[PDB]
């Protein structure tokens, strides 16, 4: 089966394996999902911009040992020397090279049965360097509040 | 010429560039400071549960693209699976596999003539998968309780 036909039933889990299973990249996996919007890192402030404003999502970084996320609200930031700087909000800071973040999209899919909707940022390699995913309620349930800004947001940048 | 005898003599910037500089590892680098304490990766439960104490700190991950660092009190964490995995409280949480940490440094330098005293966690590559900072007032000082129980954790991985 082809990516986009076996992409199209839901991958019994993370997208990152049927990147390799294909010899692609995840952002290849992501531009062929059923429920995707993808646009150039251009984008990059109309959409930090807008997430800042949602409540409490979820941010997380991957590496090959850790993966750090934080809930609470998206800090503002201000570029400098190539550098995205976040302001410190409740905890999380730090910066992004936001110019090296060359497409960014928006993802719904079921994970393992969850409803899930979340934001990728991909480096000139196709892979993610950021992640934001949206906040749930106390019985795991995604805030449809947020849900509803999140479907706002793809409509204007694409769909 | 060689490595320690460079350091012995607080280089400009960051020690990445020095082990840059240098074409050696983060770890190496660490090793031959005037001031470092190196313990092996099994410390890591020892090491995570005393920081757990000590109040505001700033944890900090370092990517080809990112820098996230998150400023409070470190979340506890159990064990499952070959993960760590932290009881996430008030913002961060996450998990860490532990069991690939091979070296855990603690640190006191100066950095652009700040004091700074940190705990870095090693991979088997002899980088660092995870920094940990002491925290700091509101005229960018460090926390000298904080420092006093910093010291008193390296005086305790010196034990064995």
């Amino acid at each position: 089966v082809s990516l986009q036909e076996f992409l199209k039933t839901e991958p019994d889990g993370t997208l990152e394996v049927v990147a390799e299973q294909y010899n692609t990249t995840l952002l290849e996996v992501v531009r062929n999902l059923p429920s995707s919007t993808v646009v150039p890192g251009d984008k990059f402030d109309t959409v930090w911009d807008t997430v800042c404003e949602w409540g409490n999502v979820t941010t997380l970084v991957h590496t090959a040992d850790v993966i750090l996320e934080f809930s609470g609200e998206l800090p503002s930031g201000f570029h400098r020397h190539g550098y995205f700087n976040l302001r410190g909000k409740h905890g999380m800071s730090g910066h992004i090279k936001a110019e090296n973040c060359t497409h960014i999209a928006l993802i719904e899919r079921k994970f393992m049965g969850m409803d899930t909707a979340s934001i990728l940022f991909f480096n000139k390699e196709g892979s993610a360097m950021l992640k934001i995913f949206l906040g749930r309620d106390d019985h795991r349930q995604l805030l449809s509040e947020q849900v509803s800004a999140f479907h706002t947001l793809a409509a204007s940048l694409k769909e």
